[PDB]
């Protein structure tokens, strides 16, 4: 059967890990900020809420994305989720490349002055709230200061490492 | 921001359902959850969240370890049962103790996940939860329960 037991190594993969966790489906957002008046986002579906008092969310960042050092030095960031007709969005953002706003259609949020991205189905804007190093990546906990549901389109959806929606 | 925007706002971002559990001195406590997310490839590490109002908060506290069941389309029923506060939550729940967290994995269930705790922080009214995963079994093809806009529902 079993016994009583203390920490074991394991034998997981990596490949085996993300096989396993993109069984997991999410939502996918863009994830933004304003650091000394330039741009930066990201495409995120490893959003998450964290406190309803005070209402707190994070995501998790990877220490190697060209947009870390923007979201280490700023105060503040901005999530919009994404419909099920943003695929080219959520492609263009999860493309490393500088200056990614030039042909996106996006508004500073009121709160924040971060781009939140048009036709997505809702808004957040947070003041950073705590910073943690995670491993590879960096989790970014926001307070939520502003919040507005724009549409009822349905959510993107992102599993099995592909996209799909809702029934 | 009133507690209503919050919610209803957040809600719009869809996630799966999973059932986290643990084992503390052979006594099986468990919960449902949909923060779970991915966090970092090398190590590999996952986080959920955890209210401190719940009455599982210290067993996952004081273990060092869990199991996480990521559950199936059919299976909104054991979904339900594991929101529900209450003692001896395992007594007719089909489970498999974990070979190396001795932690229950629900069956049925089309994914299993076995962390270690690698550490964790407190968050407003939650504590976060950091595991640094060491098993994982894909046990059937079966499609994920969603939970979105405060209710369960499918993949298309
Ligand atoms: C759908 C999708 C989601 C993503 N999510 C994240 C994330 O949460 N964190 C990250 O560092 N990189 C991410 N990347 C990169 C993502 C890329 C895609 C295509
Ligand atoms: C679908 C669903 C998801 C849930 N997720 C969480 C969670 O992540 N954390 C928590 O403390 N309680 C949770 N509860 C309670 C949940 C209840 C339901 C019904
Ligand atoms: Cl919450
Ligand atoms: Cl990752
Ligand atoms: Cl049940």
């Amino acid at each position: 059967a079993h016994h009583h037991h203390h920490h074991m190594a394991g034998t997981v993969t990596e490949s085996q890990f993300k096989d396993t966790m993109s069984r997991f489906p999410q939502g996918v957002t863009i994830i933004t900020t304003n650091c000394n008046n330039e741009l930066f986002g990201f495409t995120a579906s490893s959003l998450t809420s964290v406190s309803l008092k005070p209402p707190l969310i994070l995501f998790c960042l990877n220490k190697n994305s060209f947009s870390i050092n923007s979201f280490q030095k700023s105060d503040k960031f901005a999530v919009s989720i994404l419909a099920e007709n943003q695929i080219d969005i959520s492609k263009h953002f999860a493309k490393s490349q500088p200056n990614k706003f030039t042909k996106i259609a996006y508004e500073l949020g009121n709160k924040t002055n971060c781009p939140l991205i048009n036709g997505a189905t809702c808004y957040i804007e947070c003041n950073k709230y705590a910073s943690y190093d995670a491993g590879d990546h960096v989790i970014f906990i926001g307070e939520v200061i502003n919040t507005a549901i724009k549409n009822d389109l349905k959510p993107l959806l992102y599993f099995h490492k592909s996209y799909t929606n809702l029934q």
